[PDB]
């Protein structure tokens, strides 16, 4: 362990924001087993991975142009603008050649093949074996109509991105006693301890002890005995303990342990107390010790060994046919199974099927292994992530069943993976072992691709952060892909993570003037453009790459435009030079720095959001959501992307009128009108908003966040509207349609319009192109409730999706419950928004 060894970890360490080699937390070395058995995973992906093409991390699509491209298109030819310093020519290319074609035929009309395409301003490289057309940067810039400007400079050395140096006896277990330093004010309080067998969520077993006073110490030594037998004990069955006083405090153990060995010995675990959720599966303990509750137990080398009939067939596909949150009757599970190989040819029903297994017992799961076993069916169906994250949750814990998921999910091209990341990310805490083919799969998709390690890398560090009860296993994923992504990166997330916490605190220490008083003094704005200046003297990163836009690279500060927004919160308004001078403009980076609402939930939320726009893509939709980026940084803190030249609804209100409710409805008309001088762009910003307004309309009321105040809604300059705050979320609006919105769409009382027809006809066709996809959002929006809501989630509330979607219904009934939900707006007009101001400006 030379100095050098040393050295390394310490940064990384500092990088992880964690120290995965702590052993002060543990009761074993699943950690520290899991960290060397990644090793090989790891190496088996850096030299596998092309050198040329990691290095310029190309980003491309297999997925078909859609309609509402093709018509930007004009008979399969495209004009890319080439810069070569202050010289820049224009040329005309086939939609179908690759970016060599281009050069070779840019050197024909204008050593030598030593060059390369990338985005002005921005570190984008259009490169490898594939058509112009199949590349994001330019079908985004055809979506906006926008001009394709490319730079033709070196092409980057991959030697940067080098990687450094390389028994038929019943269980039964014994509860001593619990104890805790202090206690709460209400003390003449009882408590037990409840002992559960689990496994996928269900109890197999349970059992119980004395209720006796809560006081600092309670002792029992009692013997519970379950009726389980040892052998019957499942691979990933976990061992929950809890007490009631109502539950207060929990701990997880794992029977079976990373090798297959019988828990045995005594334990004094560290459990958690409650304030449902993917935390109360950890495996982890709480690390603070001086303060929690513990609960000593002991226990007992044990090592685990690696045609039908018309109306019952009819029956059986109505179950298979029901949706996700539907549970089951012990009649349904027996039919499912009964007949395992004729629900097995039918993908849809693997979530159904295999939680009719009983588990709880060697003989059912050894068939079940076997009925797996042939997986003809299943490996040449067609991927479908919807059914793949089903098997990905907390319903399932045997490491077969859901290795086959991880499986399928192989198939997913790195743009795929993109919009899936956070969510499967998230799904690392429904794993019943650190090392898991869900976490290699990540670590390697990481590893052979620089974006998606960039955001694997912020993603697993947010929950490294904050989640005491996943950063142990998520640091030592981290540690894993920061041990081969190369000295580039490794540099890249030094720079962000210094720019970062150097900011953290500052956002912090202004916030820190005035909580409960709006009045962003005058000397504040002083101290804080002083505060910036201390730090951009030369301690401060000249530059960085911006967290939620990888390809964007941020230089210096321009402390003039900075300043504390007036907000209740206080956030930092930040805003930066493009480092890259080959940028084609001048336009700055704003970068909001918050503290005080949960960004984990924005975050998820703002994912969704990309996944529903990608969900219209198939259909050839778009309805110009703005899901800005969004990166939990750490507790409580983060960063938010700025849209320029957007306002809120409400500023807009409050400028003709005031600090009153007595909104008008002209004022936005009159605003847009006024920001769009030139006709052609009025028309289309009116047509824009339609189509934001409209789009935000659906998804929002889909996921059940619609009603919202006049504040948290912005607009642009380019008419584009787009929530924001999704922070945490008598009378009641399915979403936000107010006056003001239906008068820009030509439409004053509760009269048609052209544009009203144009707006509806657009939410019904992106309404009913989700509920194609009903089971994904389903499923997405579950486990977004598991792991990212702070309080315990019920099925009550997974449910209201489903209801939203009006699953079971015909498109026609749906077609019209959605047109009805656009009534209720019409008929409540201001109703809402009044109340909204009367709650939250007035405290009413
Ligand atoms: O407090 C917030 C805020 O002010 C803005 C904002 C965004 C823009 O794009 C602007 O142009 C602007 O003026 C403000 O976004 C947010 C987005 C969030 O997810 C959460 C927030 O709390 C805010």
């Amino acid at each position: 362990a030379s100095e050098e060894t040393l050295a390394f970890q310490r940064q990384l360490n500092a990088l992880i924001g964690y120290d995965v080699t702590d052993v002060s937390n543990v009761h074993d070395d699943e950690l520290e087993f899991t960290r060397r058995r990644l090793v090989t995973p790891r190496m088996a992906e850096v030299a596998g991975r092309d050198p040329k093409l990691y290095a310029m991390h190309p980003w491309v699509t297999s997925k078909p142009l859609p309609e509402y491209l093709l018509k930007k298109i004009t008979n399969n030819c495209v004009f890319i603008v080439i810069h070569r310093s202050t010289t820049s020519q224009t040329i005309k290319v086939s939609a179908d050649d690759t970016p060599g074609t281009i050069l070779q035929s840019f050197f024909t009309k204008m050593n030598e093949r030593d060059f390369v395409l990338r985005v002005c301003g921005r570190d984008e490289y259009l490169v490898g074996e594939t058509p112009i057309k199949n590349f994001q940067w330019v079908r985004q810039c055809l979506k906006n109509g926008e001009e394709i400007h490319l730079v033709l400079d070196t092409p980057p050395d991959p030697a940067l991105d080098e990687v450094r140096k390389e028994c038929d006896r019943k269980f039964r277990v014994k509860i001593r006693g619990i104890d805790i330093p202090v206690l709460p004010r209400t003390a003449d309080l009882t408590v037990f301890v409840e002992a559960n067998i689990q496994y996928g969520q269900q109890v197999l077993c349970q059992r119980r002890t004395s209720p006796k006073p809560f006081t600092e110490e309670v002792l029992w030594n009692v013997w519970l005995e379950f009726s389980i037998k040892i052998k019957d004990l499942p691979k990933g069955a976990l061992l929950n303990l809890q007490i009631y006083c109502q539950l207060l405090y929990y701990v997880n153990l794992l029977l079976i342990d990373h090798r297959f060995l019988l828990r045995h010995g005594e334990y004094v675990l560290h459990m958690w107390q409650l304030s449902f959720n993917a935390d109360k599966l950890t495996s982890a303990t709480n690390p603070d010790k001086e303060n929690s509750m513990s609960i000593s137990i002991l226990l007992d080398h044990p090592i685990a060994l690696p045609e039908m009939p018309n109306q019952l067939r009819k029956q059986l596909e109505a179950i298979i046919a029901t949706d996700p949150l539907n549970p089951l009757t012990a009649e349904d599970k027996e039919l499912l199974w009964h007949f395992r190989y004729e629900s097995l040819k039918d993908p849809k029903a693997y979530p159904k099927l295999f939680s009719s297994v009983k588990w709880g017992q060697q003989e059912i799961v050894a068939k079940t292994y076997q009925l797996l076993a042939k997986r003809e069916v299943w490996d040449q169906s067609a991927l479908d992530v919807g059914l793949t994250m089903q098997l990905l949750d907390c319903n399932f814990s045997d490491e077969n069943v859901r290795a086959i998921a991880v499986q399928k999910l192989e198939s997913l091209e790195d743009d795929d993976v993109l919009h899936y990341l956070l969510q499967l990310v998230q799904a690392v805490k429904f794993e019943p072992y650190h090392d898991s083919a869900l976490a290699r799969f990540l670590l390697k998709r990481g590893l052979r691709n620089k974006r998606i390690g960039h955001f694997l890398f912020w993603f697993l560090r947010s929950e490294i952060a904050q989640s005491r009860h996943y950063q142990q296993r998520f640091a030592v994923i981290l540690e894993a892909y920061l041990r081969g992504c190369g000295t580039a990166m490794l540099h890249d997330f030094t720079q962000q993570v210094q720019v970062i916490d150097m900011l953290q605190k500052v956002t912090i220490d202004i916030k820190s003037l005035s909580a409960e008083k709006y009045d962003v003094s005058s000397q504040v704005i002083s101290q804080l453009k002083q505060k910036l200046e201390n730090l951009q003297n030369l301690n401060l990163p000249q530059s960085f790459r911006v967290p939620y836009d990888p390809g964007l690279k941020a230089g210096a500060l321009v402390i003039e435009k900075c300043k504390v927004m007036a907000s209740k919160k206080k956030p930092l308004w930040l805003e930066f030079k493009c480092a890259d001078p080959t940028a084609l403009s001048n336009e700055t980076i704003g970068i909001i720095f918050k503290h005080g609402d949960d960004l984990r939930q924005d975050m998820l939320i703002l994912q969704i959001l990309r996944i529903m726009e990608s969900i219209w893509e198939t259909e050839s939709l778009d309805l110009c959501l703005l899901p800005y980026g969004c990166i939990s940084t750490g507790d409580k803190i983060g960063m938010i992307e700025i849209v320029k030249d957007a306002t809120t609804i409400a500023k807009i209100q409050q400028s003709t009128v005031g600090n009153t409710g007595a909104f008008k409805d002209e004022v936005l008309s009159h605003w847009l009108k006024e920001k769009c001088p030139i006709e052609e762009k009025f028309q289309a910003a009116v047509e824009r908003f339609v189509y934001s307004c409209a789009g935000y309309c659906v998804a929002t009321f889909v996921l059940g966040i619609g009603d919202r105040h006049n504040d948290n809604i912005m607009i642009s300059e380019t008419g584009n509207l787009f929530h924001i705050d999704f922070g945490h979320i008598k009378e009641r609006v399915p979403f936000v349609l107010t006056p003001d919105f239906l008068f820009v769409m030509g439409t004053s009382g509760k009269k048609t319009s052209l544009h009203f027809q144009k707006f509806q006809d657009v939410c019904v066709k992106a309404y009913l192109a989700l509920r194609h996809h009903t089971n994904l959002l389903i499923i997405l929006f579950s486990m977004m409730l598991m792991t990212g809501m702070p309080q315990l989630t019920s099925k009550e509330d997974i449910e209201y999706i489903r209801d939203a979607l009006t699953v079971g219904k015909s498109e026609e009934d749906a077609k019209k419950y959605f047109l009805d939900q656009i009534e209720v707006c019409r008929d409540k007009g201001w109703t809402v928004q009044f109340n909204w101001f009367l709650h939250l400006v007035l405290g009413i």
